């Protein structure tokens, strides 16, 4: 049985662990090194302090999924952290979380919901082309962490709601 709220810890450290192996099971995608960034944890009380939210999805007290809602401005909220877990994907299960978060976002008022994703994640690509996203731009985001320089292929999106 399945259940997506707002998130909240089983445990203390649940979030830090169940991203941090997501983050691991796709290298080609996000940055690895998560000892150089504040916490997930931390990530989640800006989203709330900016007036966003954090959701989670749980097969009985097992979480499986998460996803962000970050906002930019009065109508436009950012997707961000769209995980579940590889046992569990490819379900309809993320499509269902996806849902969910945009139903959220379009009761608070937003009409826009926008985000990027590197071209290394096909499945978020084809769920986004799916969803009925469209293509803003490509780039090449450059990014310098300590002592490496990452180069990441992303894509732009966008949806309006409304
Ligand atoms: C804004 C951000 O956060 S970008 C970061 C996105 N996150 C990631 O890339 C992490 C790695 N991926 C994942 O964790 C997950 O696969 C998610 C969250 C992206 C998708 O959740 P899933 O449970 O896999 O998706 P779900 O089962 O609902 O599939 C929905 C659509 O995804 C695509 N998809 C799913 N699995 C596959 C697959 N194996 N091959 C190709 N496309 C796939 C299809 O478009 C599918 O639609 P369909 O079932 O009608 O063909």
């Amino acid at each position: 049985m399945v259940t997506i709220k707002v998130f909240s810890p089983k445990y203390p450290t649940e979030l830090e662990e169940f991203y941090a192996e997501r983050i691991a099971d796709n290298p080609l995608g996000f940055i690895q090194r998560l000892d150089l960034l504040p916490s997930i944890s931390g990530f989640v009380q800006k989203l709330r302090e900016h007036g966003g939210e954090f959701f989670e999805m749980r097969e009985g007290n097992k979480l499986i999924g998460i996803c962000g809602l970050n906002p930019i401005n009065q109508t436009e909220a950012e997707l961000c952290k769209f995980h579940i877990n590889s046992a569990y994907q490819s379900q309809g299960l993320g499509q269902k979380l996806y849902e969910s978060v945009e139903k959220y976002a379009f009761i608070k008022g937003y009409t826009k919901i926008s985000l990027h994703v590197s071209k290394s994640q096909i499945k978020a690509c084809n769920l986004y082309q799916k969803l009925g996203f469209v293509h803003i731009k490509e780039e090449d985001c450059v990014v310098e962490l300590g002592e490496e320089t990452l180069i990441f292929p992303t894509l732009f999106m966008e949806k309006i709601l409304s």
